[PDB]
């Protein structure tokens, strides 16, 4: 019952890459059929591929208006990518989305990543014509990173989180805000260690507060996300990046989606740290990564049958970072992007790789009913014209089926399967008086 009450969420990369509503609905479908409980739609990564009816942002003193916000934020999603299949999706389509999968049982939260992987957010703010908003460093312009100095640009971003985040109010339960990889283009993914330099190495010229400042601004986004209802969610990379604590303390109301252990030269605080620091973790293990276009061995890091052999050799409960020590999880994310978003989608790749990850891990993923009601739903309605001996065997048969236990994991299908049979073979065995 433990293993079952956690989520399993499969994730979507619909800020770089456009999903239509039927695409999205379909991955909603194969969530709820191979047993998992949500589906993680990213919405602003790099692009930004959902607009609010109302899109007005009322910051620095004034509202930029609905409509040259909308245009802002097309245009600069499109710089990022102009996807031929779509722009975005609407506040329409997106209700009806969230309410087609909490008909099926599958919650849905979101992603609006900042304050990196926001090129098109960064664009829309300078249509709108604020300016210098993107992250420098040393002469190097990030197309994806905001300047945390930057107050307008700040004040901005913050008031369109929380635009969003009302909108998600009542509908959803988390909203992921994202905070990974700061400056990952400007630094040659050194960002988190460039944020904290000028603490330990004054007058070289690195950002000076930068790490204190994105502190407290992932602070301030959680308490706009929290006034709300929401749980707010962050990636895990900059969170106590070099195990640090001496620049301040993040909310421990913060979710963390624990996606990665670091590398060389990358040292980002063990999933240990960030327990005993006191917050809930989503294990979102890179291990499981799938990078649309990749499709086999050799086509590049996170590639499907890389993927794939992370999802045969790292189980659900198999935490990055954890030096050694038994780290609870709130359940596990299997993560889909479109890093190169001209690529093909390929629905049959990603329910195999959704697929693969329910099966490798079958006491956590629900089993399915879905055959077992159809059953139901086909036995002939009246049986008086049948013989007492072949009804008994049908009504016992229904009953075999309705006394299934409802909480059966998708390592127990068989019995449903099995139970499905009986039935089917009764009611052939029907015979007339
Ligand atoms: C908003 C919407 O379309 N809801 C439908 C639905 N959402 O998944 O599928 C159900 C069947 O599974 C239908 O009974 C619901 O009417
Ligand atoms: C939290 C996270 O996964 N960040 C990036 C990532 N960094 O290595 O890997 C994915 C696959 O390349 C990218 O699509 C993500 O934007
Ligand atoms: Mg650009
Ligand atoms: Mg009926």
């Amino acid at each position: 019952n433990e293993k079952l009450a956690k989520k399993k969420i499969v994730s979507i990369d619909a800020g770089r890459k456009y999903f239509s509503p039927e695409q999205l609905k379909e991955i909603i479908d194969k969530a709820k059929h191979y047993g998992y409980t949500d589906l993680h739609l990213l919405v602003g990564n790099d692009g930004l591929r959902f607009m609010l009816d109302d899109m007005s942002i009322t910051a620095n003193g004034k509202t930029y208006a609905s409509d040259d916000v909308k245009r802002a934020i097309e245009k600069g999603t499109n710089d990022y990518y102009n996807d031929p299949n779509g722009n975005h999706l609407t506040e329409s389509q997106m209700t009806d989305l969230i309410n087609y999968a909490k008909d099926k049982g599958i919650g849905l939260i979101p992603t609006v990543n900042s304050p990196g992987h926001m090129d098109a957010i960064l664009n829309a703010m300078k249509e709108l014509g604020i300016q210098n908003p993107n992250f420098s460093y040393f002469g190097k312009k990030s197309a994806r990173t905001v300047d945390l100095d930057n107050e307008q640009a700040v004040a901005f971003t913050k008031a369109l989180i929380d635009k969003y985040a009302a909108y998600f109010a009542k509908k959803t339960e988390i909203f992921n805000i994202g905070l990974d990889e700061y400056a990952n283009d400007a630094t040659d993914a050194k960002g988190w260690s460039v944020l904290q330099a000028d603490k330990y190495y004054p007058n070289e010229g690195y950002p000076v507060k930068g790490y204190e400042k994105f502190i407290a601004y992932a602070n301030d986004l959680a308490r706009i996300v929290k006034s709300h209802g929401l749980k707010p969610m962050a990636f895990n990379d900059g969170i106590y990046y070099n195990s640090d604590t001496s620049f301040g303390s993040f909310d421990k109301d913060i979710i963390v989606s624990m996606w990665t252990g670091g590398w060389g030269g990358y040292d980002v605080a063990s999933s240990k740290l960030l327990a005993e620091k006191g917050h809930q973790i989503l294990n979102t293990n890179d291990a499981w990564y799938y990078v649309l276009g990749r499709n086999a061995d050799g086509q590049g890091w996170y590639n499907l049958d890389q993927g794939l052999n992370g999802i045969k050799n790292t189980p659900i409960t198999s935490v990055p970072k954890t030096e050694g020590a038994d780290i609870p999880i709130i359940g596990g994310m299997v993560a889909a992007w479109a890093d190169t978003p001209s690529a093909r989608y390929s629905p049959s790749r990603l329910f195999k790789l959704m697929r693969h990850f329910a099966n490798a891990n079958a006491e956590y993923f629900a089993a399915d009913y879905e055959s077992a009601e159809q059953a139901l739903n086909e036995v002939p309605k009246d049986l008086n014209r049948y013989t007492a001996e072949s009804v008994t065997a049908v009504k016992e048969a229904e009953k075999a089926i309705r006394s299934l236990d409802s909480n059966l994991s998708r390592a127990q299908q068989d019995t449903i399967d099995q139970a499905i049979a009986k039935l089917q073979e009764t009611v052939n065995n029907l015979t007339l008086t």
